[PDB]
């Protein structure tokens, strides 16, 4: 009953997200968006959860982790159980799926979690296409004179577009209420695809905050007792 939201910054057209254990760009304004969206809540007495693969945890500078003011969950197959507190602000889980089931228990969470953000791993993102209710995708494009950065990790665009549609018309309303953006909603063509969302430019890059939402589903079966 808590929304599960993938949040990722991806370079078009291949949707590259990483290179050699790190982000392929350093964009302060995109960091800011990610920080604000995952931190802020509409209900002041709730926090969000952020879930991340082990390798992504290890990529965060020691100073900056665990991410302040959000419940941090790190998943590793070598960890001990489905959701276990190991330190202030840090939970360990040995299973993405079971930790999500554990976070959803209103007995455990007291209805004091507002959203669950999946904040990456390429490998984590691969397994979240079936788990996430929405995706917040920052679609990044190199500007004309900008060198395309090398990349070795990618968002699964095929599986995204199978399950989700571009709901970016509703991006503004979706975001926690107290965030202000600099763009207006814009639809732009870029290398033969439609890019729609809230525009920013920084360094050699143009980027759009977008929202994707699960497509409507037919009613095939509902479990009865
Ligand atoms: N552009 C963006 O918005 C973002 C990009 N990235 C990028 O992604 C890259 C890292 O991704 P990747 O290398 O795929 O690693 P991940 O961050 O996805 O972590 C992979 C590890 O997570 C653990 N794991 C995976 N699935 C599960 C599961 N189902 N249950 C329990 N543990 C699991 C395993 O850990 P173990 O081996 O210990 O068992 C696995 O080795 C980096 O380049 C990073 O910069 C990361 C976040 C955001
Ligand atoms: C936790 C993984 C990654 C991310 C992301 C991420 C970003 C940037 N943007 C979007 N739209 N989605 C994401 N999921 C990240 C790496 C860092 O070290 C280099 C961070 O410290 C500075 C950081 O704190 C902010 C966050």
């Amino acid at each position: 009953k808590v929304p599960v939201v993938g949040i990722v910054a991806a370079l078009l057209p291949e949707m590259g997200i990483g290179f050699q254990g790190n982000l392929p760009w350093r964009l302060a304004k995109e960091m800011k968006y990610f920080r604000e969206v995952t931190t802020l809540t509409n209900d002041n007495s709730k926090q969000n959860v952020v879930i991340m693969g082990r390798k992504t945890w290890e990529s965060i500078p020691q100073k900056f982790r665990p991410l302040p003011k959000r419940i941090n969950v790190v998943v590793s197959r070598s960890f001990d159980g489905e959701l276990r507190k190991v330190e202030d602000g840090i939970y360990h889980s040995n299973s993405l799926r079971n930790c999500l089931t554990a976070l959803q228990s209103s007995l455990a969470n007291e209805n004091k979690i507002e959203r669950i953000y999946i904040i990456g791993g390429g490998e984590i993102y691969r397994q979240s296409m079936d788990l996430a209710d929405h995706w917040l995708i920052t679609k990044i494009m190199p500007l004309p004179e900008t060198t395309i950065p090398q990349m070795d990790t990618f968002l699964q665009k095929q599986e995204l577009e199978q399950r989700f549609y571009d709901n970016s018309d509703k991006l503004v309303d979706f975001l926690p209420s107290s965030i202000q953006l600099e763009g207006r909603l814009t639809s732009q063509e870029w290398n033969g695809e439609l890019v729609k969302g809230l525009p920013v430019q920084e360094k050699g890059y143009q980027f759009y905050f977008t929202l994707y939402t699960k497509k409507l589903e037919h009613h095939h079966h509902h479990h009865h007792h």
